[PDB]
């Protein structure tokens, strides 16, 4: 966390 978590 879509930074890619």
């Amino acid at each position: 966390x879509v930074x890619x978590x």
